[PDB]
């Protein structure tokens, strides 16, 4: 109802003490019975709340759905981000971020169950299925030249790669420039976009889409044998609100570094990280198709690559098949 | 009325010759003195229409006033534009734009005769005096890498300064890298943005606003000196239609140099243009202020300068003061 997610909010707020029927109803000054209401609509959409008669109401776990209530929790304990926004569906968290920051400096990020017309890199088609991946737009400001747009993206790689291998028990590789991948699995994409002009940097827009809770049914088999999801990688139930947690607090560690650091402080890092080592890549450049080896990352994050004719190139970005 | 545009067209279609009531009317299936109330309200918002027993209607003349039902004409001859929106207020092209260009390829423009938050570079205040100037903002869609912002605007520097000079009878000049001036006074600014990642640009928005009937009351006294108009320096009327017409086929036509040309073909000529050389600059960078002599424009748009203290600087971008 009006009152769902400010109920749910009590309930969050209060782990892991129980707070009474009353105590909901005097706080947001509504019946008791009403409140009755509402915690049976939340049981029924799969929270897990332990009611007892006398001593009221607890919030065990939510269900794969997310809930602007418990959201804007997280949202007002932020270093980072001004609010968030959240939907069941949409056509796009990119396209709403791109419209949501026009005319003001707000930091935010825009999460939705699915999305109708999920987008990845080059305008390909990104399945964005309801219930089964957190689908991200971050917005961010920081005021650098439009330049770093590169180099944002490989702090942030490490950022995603590292809360999500907390979570997998198999390791985690980034496959630059944009893709993190579990065994053969790709398991994220990200999409660092910008607003800039000469002056400067006006907004950034990372897109990221994590795969969460797919069976491997799940996929169109046609991607079956490239595709995988966290869960196929946690012996637990993987918590979709724990896991946001986590990758905010990645996100803003590796931001951080990226208004503090070189990328040569974090460049053998990244490397350690990678996937694209001694093996052979596919490139694709408008309409040219090679292969090639990466030899090498630059203090700068260019990709060094030799192609199959003893070439040599200094890619800062490219589109790479294993 | 529901009709005003309709009508509008229609005349406008039409010129050098007259067209009945009676054929305006089985044109848009309504009464004949509806289509006489409208040409009515036309006539009193200021229109120039000879009205002739037995001939009909001929538009002589617009005023300060944009039209949707006029700039549609341009539109559909338009070998660039998709569309364009045309408002009598807004708070700012710039932000309409940046609104408008996401979820689509669309190339189009915005004008409004008024904008109640116009901002210019660094976000400074933009005067935008309602029957007054020209306030677009135009969004293109060149595919070329993020690097390539810098090298649009020098094209389009040159786009803008060729039309307003066609109607100036006083040297129009570039002040790089966004300023059009005539004498002393900056009759115009325009600001490119662009949304963009590192596979490309998304879209271009270029802002101009140019001051077209301003007399000199009309700036606040404190600008008076280094602002000035088009019809400060026009012995005919300035029509504010036949302007966008020129500015709209220089920004084609600078459009297409700028796809097909590196900066080094115009290099001479927007040398010849500007009117940086042989004086002493003021230079701004967040917190730090300089003075120096801007001795070369190099291949690639790069500002040579010479500061107060003989080191040389390289410059992409400035903000500069004379
Ligand atoms: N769930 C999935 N897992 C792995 N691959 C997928 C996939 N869905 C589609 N694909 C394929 O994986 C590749 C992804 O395309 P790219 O490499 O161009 O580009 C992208 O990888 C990154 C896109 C990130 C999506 C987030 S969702 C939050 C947000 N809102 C947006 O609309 N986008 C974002 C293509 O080959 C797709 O066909
Ligand atoms: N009408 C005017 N003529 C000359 N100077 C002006 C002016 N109005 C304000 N100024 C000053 O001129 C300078 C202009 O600022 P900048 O150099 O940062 O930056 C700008 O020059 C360019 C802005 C272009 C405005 C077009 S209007 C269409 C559109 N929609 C938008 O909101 N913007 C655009 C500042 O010193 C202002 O205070």
């Amino acid at each position: 109802s009006k009152y769902s997610q400010d109920v749910l909010q009590l309930l969050y707020k209060n782990k892991p003490n129980y707070i009474s029927g009353q105590s909901i109803a005097e706080s947001l000054n509504i019946s008791r019975t009403a409140v009755k209401k509402v915690i049976d609509q939340l049981k029924l959409e799969g929270c897990k709340i332990d009611s007892v008669n006398h001593k009221g109401h607890l919030l065990q776990q939510l269900p794969d759905i997310w809930y602007q209530g418990i959201i804007d929790q997280y949202t007002k304990s932020s270093a980072l981000f001004d609010f968030s926004e959240v939907y069941d569906s949409i056509d796009s968290t990119q396209l709403a971020a791109k419209k949501s920051l026009v005319g003001n400096q707000s930091s935010f990020f825009i999460l939705s169950d699915e999305q109708t017309k999920g987008r990845g890199r080059f305008n390909r088609h990104w399945s964005s299925s309801k219930g089964q991946g957190l689908w991200m737009s971050v917005v961010l400001r920081p005021n650098v030249a439009f330049s770093m747009i590169s180099k944002f993206n490989l702090f942030i790689a490490l950022g995603i790669r590292d809360a999500i291998q907390h979570f997998s028990q198999d390791e985690v590789k980034v496959k630059w420039p944009n893709d993190i991948y579990i065994d053969n699995g790709k398991v994220c994409g990200f999409l660092t976009e910008m607003v800039a002009n000469n002056d400067g940097i006006e907004a950034i827009i990372c897109g990221i889409g994590i795969n969460l809770t797919q069976q491997l049914e799940n996929f169109d088999e046609s991607i079956r044998h490239r595709a995988t999801s966290i869960q196929l990688h946690d012996k637990n139930k993987l918590d979709r609100y724990q896991f946001l947690e986590r990758l905010l607090q990645e996100i803003e560690k590796r931001y951080n570094q990226f208004l503090t650091l070189p990328f040569s402080e974090i460049r053998e890092e990244y490397n350690a990280a990678s996937n694209i080592w001694n093996r052979t890549l596919l490139f694709t450049e408008n309409d040219k198709q090679f292969k090639g080896q990466a030899i090498d990352l630059d203090y700068d994050g260019y990709l060094i690559v030799r192609d199959e004719a003893g070439e040599s190139h200094r890619l800062i970005s490219a589109d790479i098949d294993f």
